[PDB]
């Protein structure tokens, strides 16, 4: 009775994963979310609020909400509505000038008690740019090797084409597998 009823409870919980997309106002959170969700790159613009996206992958229903990464939006991050199982931090690779802003911004999100249970998947955007930063530089500067207190990873992605985007959704789904 205890085990059975449990298996019945997962019916309205399993097969569905919650995702969040945020960060800097110039990283390209909107560009990627639309590429993996719509499969095609469209005209992106500064998002002033949040935008949910229903996408299906491997029989699962990944929900990716894209909230403005701007400073003025930073506060809005506390209106996610508690549900995101994993987050997707977008960091511009070709923009070394702000490379510290993105790093410092994620820290604020990572230092939040209200977000100490959500994931932090980092995806270096603008990788398609001829001067796109390598994973070694973005990782080192971000203290990836020095940070082992929060589940976060760095991945090189190109939203303009969408390469590597699929792999990201696959890596996350494996990390939870419900049981986790
Ligand atoms: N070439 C290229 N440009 C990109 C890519 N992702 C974003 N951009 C550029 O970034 C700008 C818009 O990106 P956004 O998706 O609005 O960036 P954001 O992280 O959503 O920031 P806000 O929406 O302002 O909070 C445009 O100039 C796009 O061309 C990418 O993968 N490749
Ligand atoms: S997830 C698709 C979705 C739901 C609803 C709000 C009903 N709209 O029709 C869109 C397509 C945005
Ligand atoms: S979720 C795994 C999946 C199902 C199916 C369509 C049968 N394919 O084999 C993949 C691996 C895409
Ligand atoms: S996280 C707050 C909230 C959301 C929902 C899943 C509907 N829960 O029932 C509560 C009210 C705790
Ligand atoms: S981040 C999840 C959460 C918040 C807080 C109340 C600070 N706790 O540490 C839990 C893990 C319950
Ligand atoms: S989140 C990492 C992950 C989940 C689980 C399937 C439980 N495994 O232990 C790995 C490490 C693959």
């Amino acid at each position: 009775g205890l085990f059975a009823s449990k298996l019945f409870s997962n019916l309205f919980g399993n097969k569905e994963m919650r995702i969040l997309m945020v960060g800097l106002d110039g990283a390209g959170k909107t560009t990627v979310l639309y590429k993996l969700k719509l499969g095609e790159v469209i005209t992106t613009i500064p998002t002033i609020g949040f935008n949910v996206e229903c996408v299906q992958y491997c029989n699962i229903s990944f929900t990716v909400w894209d909230v403005g990464g701007q400073d003025r939006i930073r506060s809005l991050w506390r209106h996610y509505y508690c549900n995101t199982e994993g987050v997707i931090f977008v960091v511009d690779s070709n923009d070394r000038s702000r490379i510290g802003e993105a790093r410092e911004v994620m820290q604020r999100m990572l230092n939040e008690d209200e977000l100490c249970n959500a994931a932090w998947l980092v995806f270096a955007n603008k990788q398609d740019l001829p001067e796109a930063m390598s994973a070694a530089e973005i990782t080192e500067k971000l203290g990836l090797h020095s940070i082992r207190n929060r589940p976060w990873f760095i991945q090189a992605t190109c939203a303009t084409s969408g390469e590597g985007l699929y792999e990201g959704l696959e890596w996350l789904s494996n990390c939870l597998k419900n049981s986790t």
